[PDB]
């Protein structure tokens, strides 16, 4: 597909860019709003929608218990949208959101300087839009799962099998079952890479960095 081959790529690399702001901005003191959209910004790319995006801007100084290797952080989005990641000290964003963090005013919101048009309209310039993060998310996601798969599963249950089980990963990971338009879209692309008779062999042997290269010199090809 000409379309989603277009996207997965353009976001592969949109992310580069992305990245090399967040490296500007983490820099830039505290307060700044754009140091605050550098660690939202590290905050959202590093998924590993618009109902939890309102809780995070509605994050409170007073739910993000700091400690000497980690950080937890809490909110309750809409009911149901309720969760409690943690920041572990090693991690790239610990000490941005650990600068970010004013425990002098608890009921005062983590991302004061930022909301709904500030964070948006950032990852619009970059030129994709938020779904254009998402669907690449799920993308990322699966590839990982089926990069792991590969790695760790010997002997190796073969393309379909293989493919298969890092759905029902993926499923299990991101909490539900992926479109089928974006499941086709995954299958496919690796049943195609898969002609190849070292594809799997090699894949063994990658690092997942080296592995997403080799999957967007396919699909750009």
């Amino acid at each position: 597909n000409a379309k989603r081959d277009r996207i997965f790529v353009r976001v592969y690399n949109v992310m580069k860019r992305i990245n090399c702001f967040i490296n500007k901005n983490i820099k830039k003191s505290s307060t700044d709003s754009n140091y605050q959209l550098a660690v939202f910004m590290l905050m959202e790319t590093m998924f590993f929608k618009e109902n939890e995006t309102v809780g995070l801007l509605t994050l409170k100084n007073k739910h993000i218990e700091i400690s000497p290797d980690e950080i937890v952080i809490k909110f309750v989005g809409k009911d149901k949208v309720s969760h409690e990641f943690v920041v572990h000290k090693s991690n790239r964003l610990y000490k941005p959101l650990l600068k970010l963090t004013d425990d002098s005013s608890p009921e005062e919101f983590l991302f004061n300087k930022l909301s709904e048009r500030k964070v948006y309209e950032c990852i619009k310039q970059f030129g994709i839009r938020i779904k254009d993060l998402r669907t690449y998310g799920v993308n990322y996601t699966f590839l990982y799962n089926f990069w792991t798969n590969v790695k760790s599963i010997s002997p190796l249950p073969s393309p379909k099998k293989l493919i298969a089980l890092t759905i029902k990963q993926t499923a299990e990971v991101v909490g539900h079952t992926p479109s089928i338009s974006k499941r086709a879209y995954m299958a496919t692309t690796i049943l195609e890479m898969v002609k190849d008779k070292n594809f799997l062999d090699v894949v063994s042997k990658t690092t997942f960095d080296e592995f997403l290269s080799i999957v967007v010199d396919h699909v750009k090809s």
